[PDB]
């Protein structure tokens, strides 16, 4: 797809078990999503941008759907607003930014 | 360009007359600069991202160019980690996500 900037970036994931909404984020080095009760083994994180920092869970190697792309990699959950998709599975969907 | 997502995509701007370097950021609804004088009338604002919120302040109609491209509009000067270019400005140079 080619996706415009008029209005955030939201697209439909699959993570989990669960369907979901999540921005893609050049800005993210990572992936977080909203506060989740996902089974596996995970360890603490800090994650800091505007306004600070907040403690994530770090889960490895979960698998992600993205509009029908699969990824699967690093998943961070904890108390961020939105769920946001970052630059470590925009690379292995072969995202490009382009003007 | 077509620029991909390995390592963060920082791009030299100028603004005011002094060249930066920037964060093109698909997760941010404004443009966020670290402290600097810009000319010009401003007004107070409050911004949230993955921390929290912060004060700012608000600059309209404002030349950037980005990458080469010129837009114009508003810029935002606070506490923010980086500098970061957001979809106000992204959509005047026309940028897209594509994958
Ligand atoms: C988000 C994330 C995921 C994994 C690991 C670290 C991080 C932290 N990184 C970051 O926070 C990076 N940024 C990003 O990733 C941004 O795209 C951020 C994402 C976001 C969107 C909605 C709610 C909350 C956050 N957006 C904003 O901060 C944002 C949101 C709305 C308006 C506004 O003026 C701004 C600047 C901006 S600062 C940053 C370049 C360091
Ligand atoms: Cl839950
Ligand atoms: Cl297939
Ligand atoms: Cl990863
Ligand atoms: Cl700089
Ligand atoms: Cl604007």
């Amino acid at each position: 797809p080619q996706i415009t900037l008029w209005k955030r970036p939201l697209v439909t994931i699959r993570i989990g078990g669960q369907l979901k909404e999540a921005l893609l984020d050049t800005g993210a080095d990572d992936t977080v999503l909203e506060e989740m009760n996902l089974p596996g083994k995970w360890k603490p994180k800090m994650i800091g941008g505007i306004g600070g920092f907040i403690k994530v869970r770090q889960y490895d190697q979960i698998p992600v759907e993205i509009c029908g792309h699969k990824a699967i990699g690093t998943v961070l959950v904890g108390p961020t607003p939105v769920n946001i998709i970052g630059r470590n599975l925009l690379t292995q969907i072969g995202c490009t930014l382009n003007f």
